[PDB]
């Protein structure tokens, strides 16, 4: 129930105007029953310890709902990003990463941050660069320390539309459940960074050849029965699927599978505990009993 | 041929009645040509250095037979498990893990223990917790240090059957070969722990859609030749159960069957090459020695 | 453009006759935007620092072209291999590995060497054994420190024909592009060594069962509609299933990489209005990817 | 001025009766300009974040005053030790050490804790044993992870006096200054643990031989001057000092030297800024300008 | 009481004629309550687990007697050194060091080996070079992995005469106590290797100047009390040789004498407290057990 | 004879005007027979790899002459420091340190740099801070990676006059020998940083009390012999030595000891090989046979 770790930070930054500023940030790690802990970073002037603790607990239960092996975490830096230049924001992000890494609050097997509405992929790129340069230099998984990265930096295809299509799939099956698509795709990005290869790179051509061979088998089997028949032509949509086979297809399929499994589990929990239309309680009971 | 790393341990535990007891343990590592080593832990009063060394050699040859890239290992703690409570067994297991980890005899890349007849998944969970908490805390593969874990702790689906399913497949194809199936599944669990994902998590839905599209293609190609009446789309019943119930167990079973078939073929080829009629044990041992 | 790191080594070896010889070597790492670096090791008397730097730059651009996430590297040892025995070459290789690994120029996540014209799989076996025994002993990826290894040492199936198969695929699609196929396969070997399992080990039987079930469904539907036998795969499909191995997956991945990078080069050549100068298109593609 | 890091901990323990209990804890590191940080651990039910931060700042300034190269730190566990048996107190101490060492808040070159009024040498023994057993085994200086240990566990001779001897020396020379004897003795214990040898082990006999040779030289020169005399014999108190030469003599001499130097520096600062009798301001100015 | 760690090794070497040989080795660590462990290595064909365990226990108690913060250890390689060339011995020593280092049985903070009657400073140099080159490469204290090294390789001055000097001092004060001078000097060598400086390097000239100033003070005070008439400034002969030849061996000898004197006092105190007669062995063992 | 390792670096820096610049550097490591290597860094546009190799060899032989257990090393950065501001010079120094430390060319047990004529103690501060912040953070000896630091950063007293005092001592005893005082004092600074304490901190008061007790012994013995007499008061020079006992006294005494011993060894070598006034050949022969 309670957050087991909470770190309060105070670090100096050297402003462009020529003044020193003290920046205070927070990082709450809720549960270490599953490692690493997954969590976003919020660049807002209204952040507090209570908010990061609550969001870390929510993150833990959200990960438990969609069977993502992550603990809950939440960071927050008490700044207004619209009052700082890009250089100052880069300095703030890199020093925050340094302080978190020194205290064991960042790392591919410890604590993986993610972007937020106030942050973005540039901040994730800065975090990954800072970690790989200084602390995670001798780590082969150094770039798996953060998710939400750009494609050139190790990001995953299909991350921008992850939350919306997760919401769509959750609605189609029928907060803790509907808003979990981004968490699943961040888990997939973490896996892809650990794999050091994109999804389907070794599989696409092989599966294409196997499908064509199956269609040729149907061809020849129907030609043997009666003496012209062409059961080798794929449908139009199958042809676009074959031609445009990429990582986003695998990511979308994994997201849909995860959402379907979680919806079935929530339905079964709601039936077992004699709940009606109160799906929030069913999801929370499922997450609590999984943890 | 000989075991190259035998470790004898004497460690103290506190009893439930408030006494102190010295516990003796042994860990044998036969070969490090393949890393990590792999082997079980026996809680028995009849354990000895000779037994663990022989079982480590057997583990090496068994892993070589089924193409599992593990060295042979074997542990033994000279206790009778039916004389201690669950708390004392917890303490014994955690202290044994601590000593083995300090002496470099357990780890995801050096030595992976497994359960036994006198040992279960609770001991494996205790070992994994102890290692991931103290020595392997700053290691992303900390929970790959042991196999036979519960599902919630990182265990693999399809481990209970394993040995029996492997025995069935070995008989179907036609000790060092027939009894290796469980070992194979343990290997898979190790890989799963290094993957940080369950098998088929990113593949099941994609393959299901591809199969449905293939059936769509057959349907639309046949409806062009003759005539909507033709429906080469509905899967066969059992194929529908396979689609609906696709899980990690299916992949584990398929991998086990593939490994058993490959090993049986290799053993038959070795028995033919060296002119061994019905003594398949000699053929399997020759195959394992040649591989090692 | 310039090489980030150049390391020069002078190390001693004890010959069979009992004399002491000083061996010169040098490793160039061009770029570290992608980790690890990747490059070959050349045993020759005509090697120079300029040669290894140029080949490291070419290695970086070659990796960029075929979307291989490796930096460029290249090593050279100033010896004539036809002047030393097998024991002397083993000693030279192992000491070179020790010196390179002490200074951070060998490692699964740092810098991966590969064989060359004057080196082979037996040199890579020595490198991997030396690294896994001394410096990278407590490293689960110790054998991913080098590629071009034998099958028993963790090598990949399909390595021998990699360069020629890539050349054929590149010609079929239509130096930086055509000669990259082997590099791609080396990448796969690295991935295999990080996976601790061979490709298709857990997939072949499952895919075979799925294909047979699909053909069974075709039989069931056709027999219910109108018996007929659309379950038998064709002979080529039949020996594809029977002979399903890791080298099939390696070949398919090589073909996929070649086809994708050929499309990328064609698109780059069209956009910058380069009619038949595909070398410039490939270099522009690689530069803009880096 | 502000504390750099504050860590909040919630960890579970098993009671003797067999009931799970959540224990709250805090550790503040004020400054990391000097490494390692140094600070005590208080087992009290009235501990709070504000108190540990204030005491960490005070520890930083106290260490700066007596030229001890440590940063300020302070830990507090919100328990009443009078309500726990020795076994569960041991469990609490070991688990607190485990979490603090996991998140980089205990270490020979990171953070050294010390006993308090509510803690003692047994808690320090538990902390040292826990750290040496689990987190640092390949650390050759794991013994130096904590101070205030017993002699058999690597403690320093003269630790009991420490504070009183420093108070007496400070009064004789004429809070931030008078109460810093224990900090200096803990610094000496840390140095002794890093040295892996007790003070004077390789020096006492050599110094005794040198002193006797000097006395013999004076004797022989006097006998040669006038044709005997007995300068060989030391005085009573010098003979007791020679016979009873131990490590605590060196510790006492070092403490006296540190107190004298700090008193001289504080007097110089008070003269420079024209402070008559407000020695607290002079000491704080000295510490601030040192940091 | 029992040895808590025993490691058995079987490792291959290649001889000059090319034949492969399997070499057996043992290393027993008795007590880890005081780290690092400390013990010698014996090259003999009559080595066994029982002898190395007994000698490790003896080493623990001997270190406890002379207040040396080391646990007891003992190693043995089952070879006859008079049957191998220097190259073969170098290979055997280096491979033994590698196997011990991979399993955590040698290290500056883990376990420090020492020479013996069948082993010398040459094998110590080989061990130190092997450890500092492969496993302890990124360790600032890789020098302190072993003791008994040559002076140029990090050895201590006053090591050859250590045992005899300790025996003489023990007799002067009046096995576990009399034969412990080598252990004390090996402890001093370990400390010197950790310090990265020789004893007295930064102190000799300072003490010389202070000693010459004290005598000058006495001379000037006497010249003021009475009517350069008096010369107290000159030291006596033996003091002059002590000043001129001040080196590390003097400090080592003084430390050894201090340790032996303190241990003799403690043994006398123990023999008086428990009312023991002329049997000092029992008093020494009781003292060592009480300290442990 | 040859240098074992020569590293060539090309790294980018950002200028104040807003332009990227490529900076070339290189560090030669002569021999690893005595870890760590030791050598200075020259910020000069005329540096070449041949000069750094020659100076590394000279450093090896110079260290061998004065019994300093360091291998030779030498670094050079091809910039003219007069063309850069302090900010971009700090950036250059920090990035050079980063690149050198990533590939095992900076470290307390690997390779210790030192200042030069074109490089001062502020560059040493930058190097030490960069190393202790990024790669050597979990190293207890992180601040021993470099010498020539300021006193507040872990520098040694008596470092400024080291070369001149060594030259004077060498002349009084009678390049490879005369110019080795700075190397010895840098070795003492490395030892001081390893010890984590100043020289004489735990010794000065003890020696003072011992000297006063010896004078008391002489006084009492002479009073008991003939009937008073005052052979207790130290001389003027001894009184200032007692009052002003500092670490620089120990450093000066160690330097004098090293110079005297090296002069004796060079004289013995010159006699042994029948060399006359050619002491340079004697010093080189001594260094060669010591290595």
């Amino acid at each position: 129930k309670p957050c087991n770790h909470v770190l309060s930070l105070s670090f100096p930054i050297r402003r462009d105007d020529g003044s020193w500023e003290v920046i205070e940030g927070y990082r709450a790690q809720h549960s270490q029953h599953r490692t690493p802990c997954k969590g976003g970073i919020r660049y807002s002037t209204d952040v507090s310890v209570d908010e990061v603790k609550a969001l870390a607990s929510l993150m833990t239960y959200k990960c438990a709902v969609v069977d993502v092996p992550f603990g809950g975490a939440k960071a927050g830096v008490k700044i207004n990003p619209k009052n700082y230049t890009d250089n100052e924001l880069e300095k703030i992000t890199r020093r925050f990463t340094m302080e978190l890494a020194k205290k064991g609050f960042i790392g591919p097997g410890v604590d993986v941050p993610a972007p937020d509405m106030s942050t973005g992929e540039r901040e994730m790129s800065w975090i990954a660069d800072t970690y790989a340069s200084t602390i995670g230099h001798y780590d082969i998984n150094a770039h798996a320390c953060v998710t939400g990265k750009p494609i050139s930096q190790g990001g995953i295809h299909g991350r921008i539309s992850a939350t919306g299509r997760g919401v769509f799939h959750g609605i189609e099956n029928f907060d803790l459940y509907l808003n979990a698509g981004g968490v699943t795709v961040s888990y997939f990005e973490w896996l892809k960074n650990l794999n050091h290869v994109s999804y389907g790179r070794l599989t696409f051509k092989y599966e294409r050849d196997s499908n064509y061979h199956l269609l040729m088998s149907v061809q020849e089997s129907l030609e043997r029965k009666f003496g012209g028949t062409i059961p080798i032509v794929p449908t139009a949509e199958f042809q676009d699927r074959i031609s445009g086979a990429s990582e986003k297809d695998i990511v979308h399929s994994g997201l849909a599978y995860t959402m379907e499994r979680s919806a079935r589990q929530i339905m079964r929990t709601a039936m077992k505990y004699n709940l009606g239309l109160d799906l929030r309680t069913a999801a929370y009971v499922n997450a609590i009993e999984k943890v």
